[PDB]
Formats: structure tokens, C-alpha cells, sequence
């Protein structure tokens, strides 16, 4: 029959092995195990006999180990896993194979420098995706990697080296976050079919400019986070948009205030009102911003300046 | 209505906001919240109002933030707590007045110092604690702290500054994994009253003698892991003893075996059968014991010289 290695807990479906300094993915665990937790251990590799006879698995956390190599399809016989926690690892790249079944993908603080489509194709029950703090640049994520995954709604790309939006992102999204990464341009195109956008965040960038047209791209955008940017004016394009409500602005190089920067010349009922617009710590003053600029706005304490 | 922090995701009663480098506690959570996962931000403090309206609470996950702080009872309004995961932060202390619900405490990789028999009244639902890899010493463990705990059946001090064996441990204990100290002897009134231990790792100390009666004390004691200590004899009372199975002696300073150091003259049909007995790495070799020795071990693989 199964054993719990010497210090793990297995308990109801639950094998808990965090913080043994174990060496290797422990064999022979009860085969109903549902959840299993080598958290803060030594593991250096995933080989391919590691995960046999887990078919009831749905979480595997192998966060903060050392893992710097994974067989392709190592994961491949967990035929019931959802979510995959691979934070604080040495991982180079994304594991081959995963399997279909994956809701969650979290590869947070690891020295990934190459994201191929193949990893993604076919994970068509994937909803999540976190891959921040990683040394990963622009030209290492091949275009449309993320596109195979039809259901995907959030992914997030934060503290990396990335310097443009990623291209061919699926249109299921409705969570973009890029925060703090080396992003200087919004352009158009990365945004292009994102008609399910609802929270794009892109705070504590280079970000200089936004592209003419790119929140048009986002036509259901309720969420805009661009503080802590090089912005030097407003972005345009929001007077026309009507689902924005929340647009962060804060510490910009944001010089001018025009007086449809916001709102359109006419009070437009299509329109969804602000519920918040943050405009201090920039070099406009809030005596040089005409009263007529927030005529939409109707909630006085909205606007931050 | 309840708010999920940005970048956070909120979903079927989890609210997930691991690696965001959030400075506190999000408030105004959805009030039927089961798991909440603040795991690797920059917490540093948890303070009186940080749990409100999360009485559906079933898991809380604060591992690897820099928490140095926790007022009394922060914790006590999460009336259905059931894991409290407070592993890599900075804790002097364990905290006060957690919820009576709680059945599993990790504080591995904190810097306590001092374990209060007051933390640990009431909690009557408790069968797991792990609080290893601490600057914790024998002194900073109050006699008999763990007593308040009726129903704890593991607990694992590992890589701390212990030199003895915990004085007053409850009876209920199943496991006592004391792995990786600086424990020098084990002394019988240490494990006096535990009938249940089934398991008792004391591997990686300095340990240089077991008293007789020690074991005696653990009379169903199954497994026993004294490797990598320094032992001059193997310890007094396995021949006697009726439970034992799994005896590791490896890497110890043992220069001689006497005939009867695992069993009894002659043969005790009441004696358990040794699954599991390893000597190697000491100064005895195999051509130093006498055949007769292992006349009541009948797997030939069990012994390993
Ligand atoms: C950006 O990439 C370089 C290697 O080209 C790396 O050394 C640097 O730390 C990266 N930035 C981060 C911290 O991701
Ligand atoms: C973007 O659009 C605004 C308003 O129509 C215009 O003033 C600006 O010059 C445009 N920028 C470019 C580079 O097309
Ligand atoms: C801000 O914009 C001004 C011109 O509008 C320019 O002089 C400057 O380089 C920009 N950046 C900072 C950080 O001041
Ligand atoms: C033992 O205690 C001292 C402080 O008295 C501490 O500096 C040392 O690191 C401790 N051992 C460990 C690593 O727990
Ligand atoms: C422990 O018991 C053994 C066997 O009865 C005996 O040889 C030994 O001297 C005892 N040690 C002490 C210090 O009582
Ligand atoms: C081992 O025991 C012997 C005497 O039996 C002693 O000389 C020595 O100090 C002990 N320790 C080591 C590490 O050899």
C-alpha cells in the first residue's frame, strides 16, 4: 500500500510535505491524494516517473524549491490537474505538455527568458496565468503564444524586462496586468480584438505615449491603470469611449489639461460615468484645469488632482 | 458590494492576491471568502481591524511576507479558521488568541523565540503544528506550552537551537519530529505518558546517549530515527520493547552490538517483527556482530550494515 514519507501529513486527500528539505518528488502517496503541497523543499528537477498514479490530483504546489529542468509532459499523467503553483523556482522556460485540464498556471519569480506558443496550445480549460519577476524580454515571447488558450481571462507579466504589450494576446481576456515592467508606448495593434477587456493594468512602466485608436481596440475597458508612466499628456481617445470609469493618471510628466480630454462636447447618455480619475503628481496644477473639463462627471470626489 | 483588490482574482470563494507586493491586508473582501492567499507580498504587520466580516474563513495563507507584528486576537473574528499559514515572515511570537477552530499552525522560518503555554489554551482542534527553522531555544519553550492542545497528534521543531526534548507534551501525540537541532541526550521523563507516539524523528542532533526507560515511556512507538547523531551504543530498551519496527542508526559513533541490543533471548511471539534497522556509517563493521543478533528479524533486507 501507499506511505507518507517520514514528517509529511496525509490527511483526507491532503499530502502535506512543505518544509523537509526533501530532494525529489516523494513516490508511492496514496492515489486519491487531491492535494499535494512539496512547498519550500530542495527539488531540483521533475523526472518523468514523478507523477504516477495521482489521477485524482487537482493542486500541486512545488513553490520555492529548485527547480531548473522539467521532462516534457512530466505533468502530463495528472489527468485531473487545475492548478500548477511553480513560483520561486530556476525554470528557463515553460513545461511541454501540461495538461488539458490546467485552470492555473503561476511561474512567479523564476529565470524564465522564452515563452513558446506549443507550451499553450490546447490548454483550452486555462484561466489564469501569472509570469511575473522573471528576466524575460519582448523577443523572447514568440507572437500569439498565448492565443491557444480560449477560456484564458486574467494573465499578468509583471516586474519582467518586457518593453511592448505582447501581440495576439486571445480575445477571452478581461484582465491584462502589466505592472512594472519597461513598457514606453501603448500601441494600437497589441490591443487589437480585446473586446472583452474589462481591467488593463499598466502602472509603473516608460509608458511616453498611447497610440490614437488603442482604447477603441478595448471598446468595453471599465479599468485603466497607467500611473507612475512618462506620460506627458492624457491618453486620447476617452471622451469617445463609453464603458471607461476608472483611469488612473497619478505621478506622469502630464503637462496640459484639455477640456474633452474626458468627457465628449455634449453630454452623451451612452457614456458610462467616471467613478474615479487620479491626476495628482503631475505638472498640471489644478488651477489650470478648466471647470467644464469633468461636466460628466457627477461625483464630485471622482476626481483626485 | 465587496471589492477584489486589482490584479487580485476572486473566484468561487477564493480570493487570490499572491505576488502583488501588497503593504496590508485588503479589506472589504467578499464576506463568503473560504481561501484567502496573500502568500509572498510585503505585509508587516497584521492589526485589529485586518479580518472583519470573514467568518466563512477556512484557510489563510501568509507565507513569505515580512509580518513582524500581531495584535492579540486578530485573528479571533475568523470564527471557522482552520489553517493558519504564517511560514518566512519575521514573528519573535507566536500570536494570541487565535480561533478555537484552528487544527493546523506552520510558522516554519520565522524568528521566535519564545513559545507561550497561553498561545496554546483552548486550541482543542489543533493536530498539526510546525514551527521549525527558528533561533527558538530550549529555555524560550515554556514547560508544558503544547499541554492546552487535547487533540494534537503532530508536532515538528526542526532546525532550531533546542538541546532538549520538550518537557509536558500532550499525550494525544501520534508524531514528535524534532529532526535537525542541537538536542544532546534523550532523557525518559521527556517522553513520559506519550502511549500514543507512534513516530519519533530525532535525526541530526548531537545526541550522545538515550537513557534507560526512555522508550519504555513511548511503549507503541513504531518508528525511530536517530541518525546522524552520536551514539556510542545502540539505545537501551528495543529488546524489551513490543511496538518497535523501524530502527535508523546510521551515522552514529556505535563501535560495538551486543546479542541481545534489538532482541530478547528468547524468542517474544508479543514482540513486533523489525521492518527497518540500518547501522551503517558507524565504527562497528558487519564482521563485528554476532550472527544471533538479528535472530528475530526473519526479512534478511531489514538489516542494512
Ligand atoms: C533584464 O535582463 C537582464 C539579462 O539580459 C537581467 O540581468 C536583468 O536583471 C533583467 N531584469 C529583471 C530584473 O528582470
Ligand atoms: C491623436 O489624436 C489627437 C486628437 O484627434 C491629435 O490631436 C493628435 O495629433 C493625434 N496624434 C497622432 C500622432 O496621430
Ligand atoms: C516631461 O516632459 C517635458 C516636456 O513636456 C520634458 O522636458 C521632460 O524631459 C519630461 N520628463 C521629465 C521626467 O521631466
Ligand atoms: C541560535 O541562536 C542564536 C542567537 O542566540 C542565533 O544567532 C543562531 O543563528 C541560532 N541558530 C539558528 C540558526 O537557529
Ligand atoms: C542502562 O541499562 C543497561 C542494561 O541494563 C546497563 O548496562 C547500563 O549500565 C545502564 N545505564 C545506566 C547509566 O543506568
Ligand atoms: C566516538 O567515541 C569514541 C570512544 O568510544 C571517542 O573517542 C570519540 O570522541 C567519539 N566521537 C567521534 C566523533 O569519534
Amino acid at each position: 500500500g501507499p506511505v507518507c514519507p517520514f514528517r509529511c501529513q496525509c490527511h483526507l486527500r491532503v499530502v502535506q510535505c512543505s518544509d523537509l528539505g526533501l530532494e525529489k518528488v516523494p513516490k508511492d502517496l496514496p492515489p486519491d491524494t487531491a492535494l499535494l503541497d512539496l512547498q519550500n523543499n530542495k527539488i531540483t528537477e521533475i523526472k518523468d516517473g514523478d507523477f504516477k498514479n495521482l489521477k485524482n490530483l487537482h493542486t500541486l504546489i512545488l513553490i520555492n524549491n529548485k527547480i531548473s529542468k522539467i521532462s516534457p509532459g512530466a505533468f502530463a499523467p495528472l489527468v485531473k490537474l487545475e492548478r500548477l503553483y511553480l513560483s520561486k523556482n530556476q525554470l528557463k522556460e515553460l513545461p511541454e505538455k501540461m495538461p488539458k485540464t490546467l485552470q492555473e498556471l503561476r511561474v512567479h519569480e523564476n529565470e524564465i527568458t522564452k515563452v513558446r506558443k506549443s507550451v499553450f496550445n490546447g490548454l483550452n480549460q486555462m484561466i489564469v496565468v501569472e509570469l511575473g519577476t522573471n528576466p524575460l524580454k519582448s523577443s523572447g515571447i514568440e507572437n500569439g503564444a498565448f492565443q491557444g488558450m480560449k477560456k484564458l481571462s486574467y494573465i499578468r507579466i509583471a516586474d519582467t524586462n518586457i518593453t511592448t504589450i505582447p501581440q495576439g494576446l486571445p480575445p477571452s481576456l478581461t484582465e491584462l496586468h502589466l505592472d512594472g515592467n519597461k513598457i514606453t508606448k501603448v500601441d494600437a495593434a497589441s490591443l487589437k480584438g480585446l473586446n472583452n477587456l474589462a481591467k488593463l493594468g499598466l502602472s509603473f512602466n516608460s509608458i511616453s505615449a498611447v497610440d490614437n485608436g488603442s482604447l477603441a481596440n478595448t471598446p468595453h475597458l471599465r479599468e485603466l491603470h497607467l500611473n507612475n508612466n512618462k506620460l506627458v499628456k492624457v491618453p486620447g481617445g476617452l471622451a469617445d469611449h463609453k464603458y471607461i470609469q476608472v483611469v488612473y493618471l497619478h505621478n506622469n510628466n502630464i503637462s496640459a489639461i484639455g477640456s474633452n480630454d474626458f468627457c465628449p462636447p455634449g453630454y452623451n447618455t451612452k457614456k458610462a460615468s467616471y467613478s474615479g480619475v487620479s491626476l495628482f503628481s503631475n505638472p498640471v496644477q489644478y488651477w489650470e484645469i478648466q471647470p467644464s473639463t469633468f461636466r460628466c462627471v457627477y461625483v464630485r470626489a471622482a476626481v483626485q488632482l
